């Protein structure tokens, strides 16, 4: 079930702000993108247009 988990990296993968989580699975660990951008990993930015802080 989907729940936190990285390697002590992921600690600024992306650019955008992002969810660090390991997914059920042996391996995959990333940062779920957010609202208002998406792609890699929200790199397409609709720039500001949410939270500011």
């Amino acid at each position: 079930n989907s729940y936190p988990g990285c390697p002590s990296s992921y600690d600024g993968y992306c650019l955008n702000g992002g969810v660090c989580m390991h997914i059920e699975s042996l391996d995959s660990y990333t940062c779920n993108c957010v609202i208002g951008y998406s792609g890699d990993r929200c790199q397409t930015r609709d720039l500001r247009w949410w939270e500011l802080r």
